[PDB]
């Protein structure tokens, strides 16, 4: 089924955070059954998970910033399952730039003194378009910011359409058009709360982010709106 003919491209030692934790290989490749590409992630030769049909089935693709670490990007994915059965799922997985620029080097895709990490962007970018889909890279007007769901620690992404809270179970995805309200609340002297009501009347608490960003935020709810 994945042969060398027949695979696009392969990342070997992804550190895949959702749905499971685990170093795999990322493989874009050709399907033997009708040559559509897919997507899987490998341990060894077998399966942990695959995309397929990504034309219709990628619904969000994104290179994300890992705040504090320049190391390292995240890719962020949601998909609808193979079998059309399963809706808006995730995927999220670290890549190592310098591994990533090494690998790409060992695979004479990129020539032996490349510096710039981008360079691989640019090709898995590409990879995505021939394959079917597209992936943003929505930093390189958004912005991410660290706060608490109550006592765990995690990190909001406001990007053009979407707003995040990742990465910890569960990952948070709001479009951005479903945000009803968001109300403004201190705690602490150089903190805000912001609580966010979606349209089906869900309410969501973020808990001290930096006063700094309060700017930022409300003018982002403004312009969605
Ligand atoms: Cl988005």
């Amino acid at each position: 089924e994945i042969s060398e003919t027949n695979t696009i491209f392969k990342l070997e030692g992804v550190s895949v955070l959702s749905p499971l934790r685990k170093k795999l290989d990322l493989v874009f490749y050709l399907s033997n059954v009708d040559g559509s590409p897919v997507i899987t992630l490998l341990k060894g030769n077998d399966r942990e998970l695959s995309i397929y049909q990504l034309n219709k089935n990628i619904k969000m693709a994104s290179f994300l910033p890992v705040p504090e670490k320049p190391n390292l990007i995240y890719l962020f994915m949601t998909y609808t399952s193979c079998e059309d059965n399963k809706f808006s799922e995730p995927v999220v997985m670290t890549l190592n730039k310098e591994n990533t620029l090494n690998q790409f080097k060992n695979l004479g895709l990129l020539d032996s003194n490349v510096t710039d990490f981008e360079k691989c962007v640019e090709y898995i970018r590409k990879q995505a378009i021939l394959t079917g889909f597209k992936i943003s890279n929505p930093f390189v007007n958004s912005f991410h910011l660290q706060c608490h769901r109550g006592t765990k620690e995690g990190t909001l992404y406001f990007l053009p359409d979407h707003i995040i809270f990742g990465f910890k179970k569960p990952i948070l995805l709001f479009d951005a058009s479903d945000i009803e309200s968001i109300t403004y609340s201190s705690i602490t002297r150089l903190t805000f709360n912001a609580s966010l009501v979606t349209k089906d009347g869900e309410k969501y608490e973020f808990s001290m982010t930096d006063q700094t960003e309060y700017a930022k935020i409300d003018d982002y709810v403004k312009r969605k709106q």
